[PDB]
């Protein structure tokens, strides 16, 4: 069966980092698919998304990675992300 707990936004945005590279490279890709798995379970919000600048991670890590199921959860949770930061200028 398939296990999972929620966890705060910050402690996902931590995964994330000790599952990439400084440079946003893959190098535990097990970890950072249940990061995106994650976050499109436990949506985070406008300030905290901010803070975390997890909008900025997930898609540079969304160009680094060759996974395409990676890159396209991620595009699904970038788009999700548009509507929850509502700019209206750069």
């Amino acid at each position: 069966s398939m296990t999972a707990a929620p966890a705060s936004p910050q402690q996902i945005r931590d995964r994330l980092l000790q599952a990439i590279d400084p440079q946003s490279n893959i190098r535990n890709m097990v970890a950072v698919l249940e990061v995106i798995s994650s976050l499109e379970k436990y949506p985070i919000t406008k300030e905290a998304l901010e803070e975390t600048r997890l909008g900025k991670l997930i898609n540079d890590v969304r160009k680094k990675t060759k996974n395409e199921e990676l890159a396209k959860r991620a595009k699904k949770l970038l788009r999700s992300w548009q509507k929850l930061i509502e700019p209206a200028g750069s």
